[PDB]
């Protein structure tokens, strides 16, 4: 074969079940075709191939259909967008994430990286060739990516630019460490539980991995300094409810008699700030009963804070809110060429 880098528009699929009133299987039901049922992925022999995760535009194509489907299926009591108020009824929605296949139209087809410690940009040695991507769930959240796939050798650190401290920091952990979250049956008050043990053990590992790339300083966690509380607390959707959970626990640097239990305080909001960008959103009070997900910590979103170039310290402190970053830490070993 022989190919050039190239945009196209792409087309989704997945297994949703047309019987489902899930919102993500109602969503792919219409507006994606079934999942290829004879995936084949085709080695390319000898062929090195330079990849750029921070600018794939299969990350702005997965993006503007999570914005549609979110759109599609979110039901606020009230939307405020704009200096517009948009009034209808709110239901309590279904809703769990599937994941989503992503495929070239005919023409083009999709290269994956398999260099298990490719940090997302420059050359990859091992390069394969797909008619879809793997299946990605588009998980919406800030702090904490859920859910995801794992590094398979080391912990990766991807950025655009290490050294811009304005650009985020994508950590790919090799282990993940739960996250349980419940609103037992104040009806708002809810609480994650993670493993302590497995939890500081991963974040040392981290710091490790940072030290690599920060010529040996002392790392330091932080918790987020001021913005929304979408940015501050790690915010999320369990079950259609909103989850904003306080992470100050996790990011403890004298951890890294704290080897039981994390308990983080959360709260379900019913007033958000979409990530859209479109504004506020209110939606229903919360369903009766044991509101639960338990979810993979697969990924970190940190920000480096700036004006530390001439001390002895890097600190990092949560972030999120892009959720471009969310698919491109799936997306990163993908990119779409024109067959030549
Ligand atoms: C570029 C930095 O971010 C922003 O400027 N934003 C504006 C205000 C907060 C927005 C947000 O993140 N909303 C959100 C909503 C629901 C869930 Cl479940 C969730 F995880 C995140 C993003
Ligand atoms: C290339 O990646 C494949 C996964 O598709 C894996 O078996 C191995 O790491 C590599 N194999 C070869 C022959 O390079
Ligand atoms: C990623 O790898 C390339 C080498 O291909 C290097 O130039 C770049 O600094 C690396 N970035 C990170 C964040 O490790
Ligand atoms: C959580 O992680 C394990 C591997 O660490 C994986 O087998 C399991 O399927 C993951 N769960 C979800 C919901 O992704
Ligand atoms: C995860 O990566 C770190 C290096 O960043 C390594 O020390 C550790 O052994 C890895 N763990 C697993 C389970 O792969
Ligand atoms: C990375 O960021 C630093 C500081 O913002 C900047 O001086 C440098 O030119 C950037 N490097 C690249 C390759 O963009
Ligand atoms: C999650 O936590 C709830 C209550 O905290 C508990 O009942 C449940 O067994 C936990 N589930 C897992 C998988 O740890
Ligand atoms: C907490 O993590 C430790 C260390 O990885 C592990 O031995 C244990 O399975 C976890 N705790 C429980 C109650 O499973
Ligand atoms: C960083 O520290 C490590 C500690 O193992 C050492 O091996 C390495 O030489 C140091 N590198 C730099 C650039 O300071
Ligand atoms: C998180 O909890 C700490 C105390 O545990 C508190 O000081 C902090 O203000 C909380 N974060 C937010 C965003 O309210
Ligand atoms: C993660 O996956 C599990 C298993 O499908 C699910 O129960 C959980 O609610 C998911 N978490 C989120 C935040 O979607």
């Amino acid at each position: 074969p022989v190919w050039k880098d190239a945009d196209t528009t792409l087309f989704c699929a997945s297994d949703a079940k047309a019987y489902e009133t899930e919102v993500h299987n109602v969503w792919a039901t219409h507006a994606c075709v079934p999942t290829d049922p004879n995936p084949q992925e085709i080695h390319l022999e000898n062929v090195t191939e330079n990849f750029n995760m921070w600018k794939n535009n299969m990350v702005e194509q997965m993006h503007e259909d999570i914005i549609s489907l979110w759109d599609q299926s979110l039901q606020p009591c009230v939307k405020l967008t704009g200096g517009s108020v948009i009034k209808q009824a709110c239901p309590k929605i279904s809703f769990d994430p599937i994941p989503i296949h992503y495929c070239t139209p005919a023409g083009y087809v999709i290269l994956k990286c398999n260099d298990k410690n490719f940090n997302g940009t420059g050359p990859c040695k091992n390069v394969s060739s797909v008619q879809c991507t793997h299946g990605i769930k588009p998980v919406v959240s800030t702090q904490l990516l859920l859910n995801g796939s794992l590094a398979e050798e080391e912990i990766i650190i991807r950025s655009e630019n290490l050294t811009n401290n304005a650009k985020t920091i994508i950590v790919h952990l090799n282990k993940s460490v739960e996250i349980n979250c419940t609103r037992p049956s104040d009806i708002r008050k809810a609480y994650c539980e993670i493993n302590g043990t497995k939890w500081n053990k991963v974040l040392k590992q981290v710091t490790e991995k940072l030290k690599e790339h920060f010529n040996n300083k002392t790392i330091i966690f932080q918790p987020p300094s001021g913005g929304d509380l979408e940015i501050t607390m790690h915010t999320f959707n369990c079950r259609g409810e909103f989850f904003y959970c306080n992470t100050t626990q996790l990011f403890n640097n004298t951890c890294i008699g704290c080897n039981g239990t994390i308990t983080l305080p959360c709260k379900i909001k019913q007033i958000i700030n979409m990530w859209q960008g479109t504004g506020q959103a209110m939606y229903a009070p919360p369903i009766d009963g044991k509101i639960n997900c338990v979810s993979n910590i697969t990924g970190i979103l940190l920000t480096r804070d700036g004006g530390a170039n001439n001390t002895s310290n890097e600190t990092f402190r949560p972030g999120g809110g892009d959720m471009r970053d969310n698919w491109r830490s799936e997306l990163y070993k993908y990119k779409v060429v024109q067959i030549e």
